[PDB]
């Protein structure tokens, strides 16, 4: 039966399954309010499915000169053409080759660059914007985003959406690497989950995912969206409360310090974007420190919500396209404020 909504990480994450139903922010502003990430499912069901596809990024655009990161050693690939990246997105035998002769886990930069998404992307721009979840705080100008209207005594987000594209980490090794480091954010967000693309060459990589997951500290129901309803999942997340993010600088100084950096008492690697939480990490922050976080499995066309100033990290398990905006709910307006 359709229903309005149910819970993930154990009762302690809202999933809104309708995501243009008009009665979504009686369920969803208690939670919000509570400094809580919230997950909204369906959102592909709403966007025209041919302006997401790799395929046509790489005939309109795979002329333009972009770089890459080398997910695997954060190395930089300098002013390549961005057909480079998208050719080799699903075709394994089309990636970019390190010096070990294996193909290479890609993130692009920057791209499309700074504030350009509208003007390079107009039909995907008005396709995202006119479908959000949530649109009287996600949208530009909606009223409960306070974005347009504070003054210079607020930190106040770019112009929007930022699309982020990478491909799927694959080896054992690669379980503890990031696609996105930890770090936070002093506005709100919403990222939505456009497409997975779950490759071909060396495909059969299925096993892999499992115990990244279930490694990865996922929910019993969330191993069902698997195993039972055969959705693709995209990104592994973990989101930390906004009152715990001292907590884990003081755990990454410590961790520093033991693998022999030589860093300032005061500094701040929650800002630096250096460290994924593994396995190991992530138990030393529960056990030393007594912080839990949200481990969130983002399936194609699912919008997490990230609450301003959480700490989090995301880990692909297949090549994935997301878009994200940023805006200002006045539930969370503390966090980008320049005083005391
Ligand atoms: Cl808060
Ligand atoms: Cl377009
Ligand atoms: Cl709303
Ligand atoms: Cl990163
Ligand atoms: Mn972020």
């Amino acid at each position: 039966s359709m229903t309005s909504h149910s819970w993930l990480c154990d009762g302690r994450l809202l999933c809104l399954h309708d995501p243009s139903n008009k009665n979504n922010w009686k369920i969803f502003r208690e939670c919000w309010k509570q400094g809580q990430p919230v997950l909204v499912s369906g959102v592909h069901k709403k966007l025209k499915s041919e302006l997401w596809k790799p395929e046509a990024f790489s005939q309109e655009f795979g002329d333009q000169d972009v770089d890459l990161v080398n997910c695997r050693n954060c190395a930089i690939i300098s002013d390549v053409k961005v057909r480079d990246f998208w050719d080799g997105f699903e075709i394994i035998c089309k990636r970019l080759r390190s010096e070990d002769g294996q193909p290479m886990v890609l993130k692009l930069k920057d791209w499309p660059p700074g504030e350009d998404f509208r003007d390079m992307m107009p039909t995907r721009f008005e396709d995202l914007m006119e479908n959000l979840p949530l649109p009287e705080y996600t949208k530009r100008d909606g009223r409960l985003n306070l974005a347009s209207r504070l003054p210079s005594y607020f930190v106040r987000p770019d112009l929007g959406p930022k699309m982020y594209n990478a491909y799927g980490l694959i080896t054992a090794e690669d379980r503890r690497v990031g696609t996105t480091n930890l770090h936070l954010d002093v506005s709100d967000a919403v990222n939505v989950m456009v497409y997975v693309g779950i490759p071909i060459g060396e495909g059969a990589h299925d096993e892999e995912v499992l115990k990244t997951i279930d490694e990865g500290d996922a929910d019993e129901v969330t191993k069902e969206r698997i195993h039972d309803h055969k959705e693709k999942p995209g990104a592994l997340w973990h989101i930390y409360a906004a009152k715990d993010a001292e907590k884990i600088r003081e755990l990454l100084r410590k961790v520093g310090e033991e693998q022999g950096q030589e860093n300032p008492p005061d500094h701040d690697p929650i800002h630096d974007q250096s460290w994924y939480l593994d396995q190991t990490l992530r138990k030393r922050l529960y056990e030393e420190y007594g912080v839990q976080g949200w481990a969130i499995v983002q399936f194609l066309g699912d919008a997490v919500f990230i609450p301003a100033g959480a700490p989090h990290q995301v880990h692909n398990l297949y090549s994935c396209i997301k878009v994200a905006e940023d805006f200002v709910s006045p539930e969370h307006v503390k966090h980008c404020f320049r005083l005391t």
